[PDB]
């Protein structure tokens, strides 16, 4: 008979998961833009002599510079309601860093016993972090200027305070304004004891609801999420039933025999995985929007992976035809040899990664970590960022000519061996499968 | 018999459309250079503390900074005839922003009822933009300093004024100088209420003729445009006649039968489209040069598309030969399979675009919008801007290691799957067509 | 018999031309480094508020700024022997810009009759450049401060002076120090009348010999040049004799018949061209080193082209073998089809270049000129600088969404059509020739 | 019989060499980070008006600037214990630059007899460097301000001093803190006599042990190194025995005959080389960690090359199979033709390198040296950094249009000839070997 009803379900599933992902992405982009702009404004307000683009190189180098930076941060905290453009409120902290009735916590962190005398080549140190904090309470509209840093024993200096604001961007998109609480941490890190103390500002936003959100004249999203859950549960149920029928037929055919073992439809397995991921992501999204969960990364990862998986199934629909079927069977045929060559080239690639790390870590910016070395080599294989690597090595040709020559040999050998042979063999293998399927 | 007369016409057509496009492009480049330099000078004159390259990051962060920026803009407007190098004239506005007899309009835009009290987690807002403007009239050779911004309710602040200048570059190329009117808008945008207010300056130029343009000792372009119109109308007429003959023969052959359906020459269809586009663009160009139409984008698009289409027809001329014919028939044969594989790879590409957007929007500069994600993935497929993507993800490895691992898996899977398989299959398909045509 | 004597000659020829090119390149690099450092020092000395990297954006925007820049340049010229680190001497000019007994010439250039009144939309201009110059003579160890610029009629302002120095770098490489004369031009260009006046400094060095160059204890190069000339003249003579024998045999074989027409050895033609280029370049080099000719570009081009041509002949030596011969005959076979496809793809490429120029000139930095458009498209075809193009177009998505959509369609169509089809067909054609030669 | 014991040994060898390389790399990265941060802090402390990123363009241009830079460096040296954040100790030098009891050495270096009079075009110079030094001793908590530079005869000015510090980062990783001695050299180089004097700061660190390193409560690395040495000596012994057996069988089979000559296993040769490299690197590492050898480059190169070689042997393990064996035999077959084509393309590549150097050295940043030209051409071949080259040439189109046209022809010819033909032939050759192995 005729029954395309099951095929109909999965297209509506693709449609609804795509719309849900688009809506969630738009909302999340708005919230992330708000957070990022608030953080940039915080850096410009609280970091003395800060300019855009100077984030990793922003550091202090003199005792006077460090004192001025700390004092400027505290004074700008005290003058925020007068100078700021953002309508921020104090919190009168009651947590761990802040005592009962203080907004800002200025804390040193230094060794308990530290005596460094480089001139006698002697020292005695007891590694144990002693923390002394000064508490500052904001006026509603004193001794932090007497701070002594103990530079020889210093490990880091941190400033902790929180700010409450109302997100007014949500007036657009017809959302109810959200109550944000930004936890701001300014770190003066001296863990390297190298004379250079980096200064960074990091924020953590805690979104909550507002007690009295009355907005003049102001469930579709929740009902759409419920609809997505329903459609994905129906898809899960039908795929599970189909797998049960498949296993029943597998036992019935095995009872006659008296990759051949498997007789399961992988498309249904992929559909089941996508349905489970979508249901989990939708529940997580309902929670996040209800403001009882923040957890933004996991939900986004689940929803994106599910959307990708459901968009893979259009290949399953295309296999029902013939020319598309042969075009996909060519890749299916070519895959095993591609993996077998991947192993043989991956052992060489790993050896080159280790050698490049161990040799060019001290002298090359792109070779500092193993993951960075892997990314650099992968981009080199595909023809990207080659002259920058060569010029970075060339900028140190006068010093360690041995290292420069080794870098030349290393880079030339790697690029030649991989680009001119490995990729050519990949192309050769896949053309072979194309010919096999046309024969 | 011998009659290459029709073939002769299209080569002269290609020649004339190419010359016309070159002339129009030269003139438009001159005008665009003038506009751009005027806008850059305006930014340097009116934006306080502005430097080249700081266009997207240029913003205010304190109330004093905003006040100084606004006051500096107004004062530089008032001192323009004394300080400027560009011989600008005032307009004494009479439009919508400006009252009868005012040159500069300084306007706030804020909510009618706005009360934000983040410290009680309460607020009441009536979303409706109230606009109060201060009018400034230029001396011919007062209370704008009393402006209060209402920062909590503020949405944006804008400055509107117009400037009249004479384009003296047209003395070169033997053109009569043009009368330019630049409408200048300086926007202080606080729509995000994030404490950071971007400052931008945009200009809109209205070109008109000058009442008494007497230039010492001072129709070729118009006559050349007329000639182009004539040649393209002749080409249109001959192509239409040829299509009529083709349809007549199609009916005559159909009356004997008693992709087979189509018997039309696609080259003639392309020629007809190019002729129509050229005639429309030439009329639009005559208007633009007569100064009764500005509309620069549409005319340029029409002329460029027509020029590209007429340059395609040289392929038609090359098909008349044999080796060129087989080289073009190879591509003709390879096209259908290329489109069929394009669909199968495009579904995966769309799924990866959606997943990349939804996951890496919050953390990656190149993944903010769907079009940007598509461009990033397309450049990744072709081997461009790979290490920058990897390093942008690496700059956030310490925070959200789950997101970093997902980004690694996502990027590696995408690049491997597309570069190593999809492009290889494209090459394999086109080599197959080459072999088929040589057999 | 055995006679490899002629083959021996060309290897010594390759050796000597390579050594000569290396020596000339080293000397020219030294001289160019000296000139460039002198020019950079001149910019830092004479351009007010100049910083490294601000060369194209360095401009004046106010009348006070222009006055200060001009006055600072003149004062720094007057204080050069006191402030400079470079031991420069004055010239007391006697040329065209400078009157008899003046070192610095400050010259305006403005229209003879210029009246611009933008506010009445009227003007009368007589295009004719009137030049008034102020002459400044340097003290040996007055009214330039009264300069009035006539800003409305101004076209450009230029400062001309010359400086004499002694090149002491040539003490290294055991050369006799050279007497340099730098002609310095500082241009304040107002040809666009846009309110922005670019400021640039250009130098032209005239190298001469020093009258009394006595250096303590201080012909190989000249003799080596003579040797190169001798070897290239012998090679020319033998190649000409071989061509004469070839033509004699061509007539003798034609007298029996009673690409077949040509029976000449192309390697000998290439050798003759290389010999002529080397002799011309060597004479030019002897002149340049004798200091009677500067003309550095022509000699370098001749020598480099000759060196490349002589390094091509190693292919001729490799053809004498068999496997190298088949590897070169594969390319020889593949060339004609490669050119025939080049024409078919070049017509499309030209059409796309014209369309891209005409549409994206006003809005894209990389599309301003036709040559720039061609370079951009060529780099796009090979997989370079794609995301930068896409992001440059994206930075203007809010304005002219029609232009943004057209740019998206244009870029995607071009990249797909060329990268996925044209390059694939190139690879397909060359694999075909490989197969033909192996069969 | 069954004896996989020898095969077992090499996997444990790969494991131990990989772990040893990882540990050594981590330690070396920590030490290099400490050195780099100390050097950056030194530049910020001692270079007047120094900013991050201005390393190659940092230079002096006036006599007052040079005096201020030198005096600021000396004064910052004198005020270091008061202003610095790094707990540095003086050394009271007793070496060659420093007299007995001086910490800082300020030394000019100028010609013995130097008279440059550019205005008479005469000069007399005796090239011989005279050095006069001023010794400064640090107070323990005078006439350097009277320094005269002799600018006309000046060659360079250098400042020498040393600083002792204690590395406290080693408290992490449970290492005993190290005693560092940084030798700091500040060079004011006037070797070009061009009016621009570059200023650079270089450091050389001498690591030693600390006399009394008492750290509260504080051999695995040494024992692991010993274990690696033992395993690599066993591997060397077995490989040598196997080679002895191979040679014995070679003589026994040669005594019957009465690439055929060689009958040796190349894998064993590679293993022997890797074992020797690992033993040498491990002894060198033991020395370096014992602090009696610094020599960091040689040990890292040896260890990295050995690790790469041992990771190649997994290919040997994969050859024991069949599909991996054919995938590796395809590359083995394709290699000879790849080398033969490499020679033919390398002669052209060398000719293009020479021509590009000789012509575009004066005008292109990427063409200054032969190695830089080679890297630029290699990156161009692989599709990287093409538009930057084209734009660098375009930035000088107005001057030397002949050079611009030559650069256009050169770049287009090179890119077309190599990318469109050489790489296509490489792909064609390797596909041929794939077909041969499948047949």
């Amino acid at each position: 008979g005729r029954k395309p009803c099951k095929l109909m379900l999965q297209v509506v599933k693709i449609l609804v998961v795509t719309v849900q992902l688009i809506l969630f992405g738009l909302s999340n982009q708005l919230a992330v833009t708000f957070r990022e702009e608030n953080t940039i404004a915080f850096r410009h307000l609280f970091l003395l002599g800060y300019s855009d683009g100077a984030d990793d190189t922003f550091a202090a180098y003199t005792r006077e510079q460090l004192y001025q930076a700390i004092f400027h941060a505290v004074d700008q905290y005290l003058a925020l309601p007068d100078v700021s453009l953002g309508r921020y409120a104090y919190v009168r902290g009651g947590g761990d860093p802040w005592t009962n009735g203080s907004g800002l916590a200025l804390c040193q962190r230094y060794y308990h016993r530290g005596h460094v005398d480089p001139a006698n080549d002697t020292f005695d140190i007891d590694p144990m972090v002693v923390t002394d904090c000064i508490q500052v309470d904001p006026p509603e509209r004193s001794s932090y200027k007497n701070l002594t840093l103990k530079f020889h024993k210093l490990v880091n200096v941190t400033i902790h305070f929180r700010l409450k604001t109302i997100n007014l961007q949500s007036l657009i998109n017809n959302e109810i304004p959200d109550c944000y609480t930004f936890s701001v941490l300014i770190t003066f890190d001296n863990k390297a004891h190298s004379g250079r103390i980096p200064i960074s500002l990091e924020t953590q936003a805690h979104i909550q609801e507002c007690k009295h959100p009355s907005v003049f004249q102001h469930s579709f999203r929740l009902l759409f999420d419920v609809v997505v859950i329903l459609t994905c549960s129906l898809s899960f149920l039908l795929c599970a039933r189909s797998l049960l029928r498949g296993f029943l037929l597998q036992n019935e055919f095995v009872g006659f025999m008296w990759e051949r073992l498997e007789f399961v439809n992988g498309w249904y397995i992929l559909l089941v995985t996508s349905d489970v991921l979508t249901i989990s992501g939708t529940i997580m999204k309902i929670g996040i929007e209800a403001k009882n969960l923040a957890s933004y990364d996991v939900c986004s990862i689940l929803l994106g992976t599910s959307t990708l998986l459901v968009w893979v199934g259009v290949i399953r629909y295309l296999t029902f035809f013939h020319n598309y079927n042969i075009l996909i069977a060519t890749l299916r045929v070519a895959l095993p040899s591609v993996m077998r060559f991947c192993c043989c080239a991956g052992v060489i690639y790993l050896g080159y990664c280790f050698c490049g790390w161990i040799v060019l870590g001290p002298y090359h910016v792109k070779f500092r970590s193993l993951s960075m070395v892997s990314e650099c080599l992968f981009s080199l294989i595909n023809g990207d960022d080659m002259f920058v690597t060569f010029a970075a090595m060339q900028a140190q040709q006068g010093r360690s000519s041995l290292v420069w020559l080794f870098s030349q040999l290393y880079l030339y050998s790697f690029i030649s061996l991989f680009i001119y042979m490995v990729l050519s063999l990949f192309i050769a293998l896949i053309t072979g499968a194309y010919d096999t399927i046309k024969h």
